[PDB]
DNA sequence: TATTCCGATAGTGA
DNA sequence: GTCACTATCGGAAT
């Protein structure tokens, strides 16, 4: 089945070079399809945690949680860096790169394999090429690693939102369902971000 | 206005070449996108009933029907004949080719100037390229020239008619809305009726 | 809400 | 229900 497309990469790290760090517990593997400039996954590798569902990860496995986040912001934290300067622009701060990085998981994902995405706000990509790309990553389907257990959404209860209007996610501009217009305006914020942010 | 675009052939029925009749009352021109394999339209040069509605047209102008009819019947007929066996067969007698030839207007024609479909049954066409032109000539919106007058629809009341599941006109078969597939089988009945037809 | 391919659907401009 | 262009929307296979 597809949806078990991302096993090889939690079962044979060693045979992908796109796995940028793997250990006995962790994989960090790019994205096949980044829906943002950057767009990395890290995955569980333990045979059983992998087939839980996000939110019930979320809500009853906190220490797995504190696990992933704990690889984010410390052995993996310059890695992630690096990978957004060359994603990126090598003239972004750490500084400024954290405050354009966002992590959390799928509500509904529909790859079985346990996967936290990580990566940065732009949603500037080939590989974003509808609105259900979109939506996914900038509503309440996107669920934030550091979601309290109180706000995170109910399973199965999202499916609503993939109709909706386009939102710019950063100054708010509506698009209908005028996606191609949206995803150029995605353009225009990036340009702008980035020169503001090495204007310093 | 693109409404007006058929105004070319009553008033200046000289300049054109795919004019095939033309007298101080009608003219008989091919249609530029045939949506049968033969496909011609019947113009009155009158410049009051050319805008008339053709539902009007046929409840209050019967002198003019009457005209229509008897141009196809008559003065025009053995020229529409060889139309049909230049756009089908040679193979195919008077006999045959009358009873696959329609006569009809549209309910709601987006061309302003009045104009009578004279056209075979098939359906086989490159111009015909969507559900809403088959259902057009093959669904009530079709008003065929000798339909009785207490029978005829009411102006502006089919657009409902362009939402319905599709169905071959020959052997009832449905699509959907699966118009490809309509395509396909239309070109098949066309082949079998014309096996059916040569074969006396 | 995995991608990809095909095709039906919708709005526009002329 | 003019055409033709673009793009959105929808199902199916993988
Ligand atoms: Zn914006
Ligand atoms: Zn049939």
């Amino acid at each position: 089945s597809f949806r078990d497309n991302l096993k090889v990469y939690i079962e044979s790290p060693e045979s992908y070079k796109n796995v940028i760090y793997y250990d006995d517990d962790v994989v960090l593997v790019r994205d096949m399809f980044p829906k943002s400039k950057m767009h990395l996954l890290l995955m569980t590798r333990d045979p059983h945690l992998t087939h839980v569902h996000p939110l019930e990860i979320m809500m009853k496995h906190r220490s797995l949680v504190e696990k992933l986040v704990s690889y984010v912001q410390g052995d993996l934290s310059g890695l992630i860096f690096d990978e957004a300067r060359n994603c990126l622009s090598q003239q972004l701060t750490n500084e400024a790169l954290a405050n354009y990085i966002k992590v959390g998981f799928h509500a509904g994902p529909s790859m079985n394999n346990l996967h936290l995405h990580i990566m940065t706000l732009d949603h500037v990509s080939p590989s974003l090429k509808n609105s259900a790309h979109y939506i996914s990553f900038t509503s309440p389907f996107f669920v934030k690693i550091d979601t309290p257990t109180s706000n995170l959404p109910t399973r199965g209860t999202l499916t609503s939102l993939f109709q909706e209007d386009l939102k710019c996610w950063r100054c708010g501009e509506t698009f209908g369902r005028h996606f191609t217009k949206l995803k150029a305006h995605l353009q225009e914020e990036y340009d702008d971000w980035l020169d503001k942010s090495v204007s310093m």
